[PDB]
C-alpha cells in the first residue's frame, strides 16, 4: 500500500537491463493510469492507459520536451481491467523501453530521450491502488 501519486527515484537514471516492476489493482470505474519516466521536467516515456477515450480503451505513449507533448504512439491491445490486479514490467533495452503486463509482452517505445542516465524519477499516478514499485538489474 503506497500513496498515489508515487515517486520512485531511479538513482543515476536508467540503463539497459534495468527492470522496473509495478504491482497494483485498477480501481472500479477507473478513467486513466499514468507512468511518467522523467528527466527533470521532461517526460522521457509517458505510458497512459485510458479506459474511456470516446468509449474506447487505448494506451497512449509519448514524450514531453520543454512542456510540449510529441507525437503519440498508439496500438490497440489493452490488458487492464477495472477492479483487477495487474503487474507492469518495464525493461530498459538498448533502443527502447519494453513493456509487459501480467507477464505478456505489450509494446515497445523507442528512446527519444538519449541521456538515459538522467531519467532519474518514475511517477506513478491515476486510478489505481498501488501495492509496490521497485527495480532490479537482470
Ligand atoms: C483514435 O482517437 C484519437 C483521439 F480521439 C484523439 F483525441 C487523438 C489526439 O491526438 N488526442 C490528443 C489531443 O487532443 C491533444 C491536444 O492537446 O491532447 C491529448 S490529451 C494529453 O495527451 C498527453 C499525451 O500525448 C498526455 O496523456 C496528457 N495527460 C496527462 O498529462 C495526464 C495523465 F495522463 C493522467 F493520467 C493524469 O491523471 C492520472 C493527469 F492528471 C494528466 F494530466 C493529456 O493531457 S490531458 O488529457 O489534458 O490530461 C490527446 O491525447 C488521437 F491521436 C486519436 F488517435
Amino acid at each position: 500500500a503506497l500513496i498515489v501519486p508515487y515517486n520512485l527515484p531511479l538513482p543515476g537514471g536508467v540503463v539497459p537491463r534495468m527492470l522496473i516492476t509495478i504491482l497494483g489493482t485498477v480501481k472500479p470505474n477507473a478513467n486513466r493510469i499514468a507512468l511518467d519516466f522523467q528527466r527533470g521536467n521532461d517526460v522521457a516515456f509517458h505510458f497512459n492507459p485510458r479506459f474511456n477515450e470516446n468509449n474506447r480503451r487505448v494506451i497512449v505513449c509519448n514524450t514531453k520536451l520543454d512542456n510540449n507533448w510529441g507525437r503519440e504512439e498508439r496500438q490497440s491491445v489493452f490488458p487492464f481491467e477495472s477492479g483487477k490486479p495487474f503487474k507492469i514490467q518495464v525493461l530498459v533495452e538498448p533502443d527502447h523501453f519494453k513493456v509487459a503486463v501480467n507477464d505478456a509482452h505489450l509494446l515497445q517505445y523507442n528512446h527519444r530521450v538519449k541521456k538515459l542516465n538522467e531519467i532519474s524519477k518514475l511517477g506513478i499516478s491515476g486510478d489505481i491502488d498501488l501495492t509496490s514499485a521497485s527495480y532490479t538489474m537482470i
